[PDB]
């Protein structure tokens, strides 16, 4: 029975830890959360206090905690080899393997796979990859990237993000990006059918392709549903609509699977959720439930039939691409993931979470529950109304944060509220346990 | 396993788009698959062994199959594999590792924040350092210095960072406020010249360029202590002293990338303890985890920290996988093993022996000079001495070598320029005699 000194890891923390995605100012005075154990959905601090996972560490812990099936299979291929790159032409049976196998799991011709260690890295390498297909094809300056409001693509893609939160203070980004509004109805389809507002959103889309030029647009960029910018399910027949367009101009269309993609949704990847069939598709996370960093950027046959023409070498990689032992690990988290069939669970849970959960909205402070599969979010307003956000100086986002860390649940805390993203095995039971977590904590700070 | 070499052969033109690598040259004749590693060596799917002269990609730094790390990574997958450092969360093994880099890095560099990798570290460098001088109500000190022949990562920032105009190409728009010196390269920039008459044109190079920009404009500064992926530039003696006392008296951060000479690789722990300077944000990655599991980080000094932590605000940068826990266990496994065996010293020794037997190579008429710190070596080709002209695109002189080094058993980086080998800090005097021999005998196929 392992022991931990707790005082100790918060000291040192403290001194010595520049937190990413945190109140440096709160973390000083009131130190971290450290979590020393996991298992299936469950954690404990180092104090022995026991806490649901309701976010799945980052949206990536789909199959749980504790698969001791991992850590063999990531133990046996470093005892065999740790590190094999897959620059200069070199690669390692694990890669090769996971390559030929996510060219089986993704449909249609999307077979061609360059690996990474993290969503920023695929999507950063997705959209050099669009730029550089045109560069080879004789159009250098379609090179613009199409991306919505409200998306999010990594902080490396900071400028294909869409929240402009991530942008302050850190300098000027990388031209070439154009923001669209995001299929976001709540507060920018008011009043309106989802035909109407898909049609909307369609005449932004053609109304900015003529402004632009089709020939300077590289490719749109976007997640199925997105997931950091605040779980916006999109209207039915906006995929579809969006992606004939783009077609109708040529533009490729890059699908973020990052967070939707094995098994979130209800489905293996969101693209089947919605009827879209895209050139190029950026995946991390739930690949390998998180156990090892993994990422990776899927090509059609024919950009990868247009890269392979040219007789240079690719100069483009990241160090870890195709690392052995993460794609080992990948590949044991995909023989758990199929045998087990999680995107029938997903679907099933994130239906009886979202029922549950919309029956918050009785509360005077929850303006809308909304949800696909096990991504949820609860958004929290002032006024239903008026649909006002409560203050800065009210600090929701912190408070609801220690209120449900105090009540064992550990879930995305905003201004806008609360974000649900569990292990892709909850069960009924647990998925109890969250819902009258949240319901209580949005009681302690809102009554 | 269950693998049959044409089998993976064939899966890999079918379905891998290698990176760093000539695709069109890819599927004509497949890639070389590596199956196993022990020590030094490696073994393909046909059985045949290599010495591993580049330690993968310069970061195999204690060798393969140690199983310390192998049951390091099993164990806390098990206790639990990923705990996020956002939303103010943290694992043991990541606090510990901050704990010990703080102690491991001289002086008040004692703040950290991990990353997957050296891209994602840079990055998250030049965002903490603009972001330092927002906060102090400079927003338009926002420019960052970089140098011909850096190479800084691909991604972002980084990308601009570099200063290799070939990965540049076709890939569109960079950010803007990077600017680019001369690299010190004394063999083809310093012709003639004494080190103190080089160091000297550099740091009026440097002052000149400070003031057309406007130092007040001027975020930082980047750069490895030795030049790794732009061909091994060993500085002048005297350069970073120098360098760096223009950048205090300026005000201007120095960032310091150890990615590749970090941990134990040019016969120090860091290779700021080599070059004497004391950087305000330091970049890591590779040799931290020995590459078994991927593994960056940025520590930042204590001002830099404090100036960040003053602020009532979320820090709205990070990558997902920062301080992923098991990558943090394996890295302190990692560190122990590297200072238990105090492989620098190794590092050092095995790498003069390796740059002294290289230099007779210098004997040959097409090599133009061989060069190197540590185990960072490098063996420039040229077509003649006196002429010092490299070799044309067709003859394909990167192609060749690459052939003819796998042939005889030995993985070294082959290039336009000549070979650059990084073994792992574990090296023998037999091991390297094996990777000489190997190397002359490549060069001797090809050039004759
Ligand atoms: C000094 C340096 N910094 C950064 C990088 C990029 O690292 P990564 O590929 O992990 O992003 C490299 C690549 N070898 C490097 O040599």
């Amino acid at each position: 029975v392992e022991t931990w000194n707790a005082a100790e890891l918060v000291a040192k923390d403290i001194a010595h830890h520049l937190h990413p995605l945190t109140n440096l100012y709160q973390l000083r005075r009131e130190g971290p959360l450290v979590l020393v154990r996991g298992e299936g959905v469950w954690v404990w601090d180092a104090e022995g206090k026991r806490y649901l996972d309701g976010f799945a560490g980052l949206w990536n812990v789909n199959i749980g905690h504790g698969r001791r099936e991992l850590a063999e299979a990531a133990r046996e291929q470093m005892e065999r080899v740790a590190f094999v790159p897959t620059f200069f032409g070199l690669a390692s049976p694990p890669t090769i393997e996971l390559a030929a196998r996510l060219a089986e799991l993704f449909p249609g011709p999307l077979d061609h796979f360059q690996f990474t260690s993290g969503g920023a890295e695929s999507n950063e390498t997705a959209i050099k990859i669009a730029r550089y297909y045109w560069w080879l094809k004789g159009q250098p300056e379609r090179v613009k990237i199409l991306s919505r409001r409200m998306a999010y693509h990594g902080i490396a893609a900071l400028s294909a993000t869409g929240v402009p939160a991530y942008w302050e203070g850190f300098g000027p980004r990388p031209p070439g990006f154009i923001h669209l509004t995001a299929p976001y109805k709540y507060r920018f389809g008011e009043g309106l059918t989802d035909e109407e507002f898909v049609a909307r959103l369609v005449q932004e889309l053609e109304e900015t392709i003529e402004r632009e030029g089709s020939e300077t647009i590289a490719a749109f960029i976007g997640e199925p549903v997105q997931g950091a910018g605040g779980v916006v399910v999109p209207p039915d027949g906006y995929w579809p609509a969006i992606a004939a367009v783009l077609r109708k101009y040529g533009i490729l269309l890059i699908l973020d699977e990052v967070i939707t993609g094995f098994g979130r949704t209800g489905t293996l990847f969101g693209m089947q959720q919605y009827g879209v069939q895209p050139d190029i598709v950026t995946f991390a996370k739930g690949i390998t439930s998180g156990y090892v960093p993994l990422g990776g950027v899927g090509v059609s046959d024919e950009i990868a039939e247009t890269l392979a023409s040219a007789d240079r070498v690719f100069m483009h990689g990241f160090t870890y691409s195709g690392h052995p032992v993460a794609c080992a690990v990948a590949l044991r988290n995909l023989d758990i993931l199929l045998a087990e069939r999680l995107w029938e669970n997903a679907a099933a849970s994130g239906a009886y979470l979202l029922q549950e959960l919309k029956r918050l909205e009785e509360r005077p402070y929850v303006g809308e529950v909304r949800g696909k599969g096990l991504m949820l979010l609860v958004e929290v307003v002032r006024d239903k109304a008026s649909k006002e956000k409560f203050p800065p100086e009210f600090k929701l986002g912190p408070k609801l944060e220690a209120a449900t860390r105090r009540r064992g649940i550990i879930v995305r805390c905003t201004p806008d509220g609360i974000v649900m993203a569990p292990p892709l095995t909850i069960s009924r039971a647990e998925c109890d346990v969250l819902i009258e977590g949240v319901a209580a904590a949005l009681s302690d700070v809102l009554d």
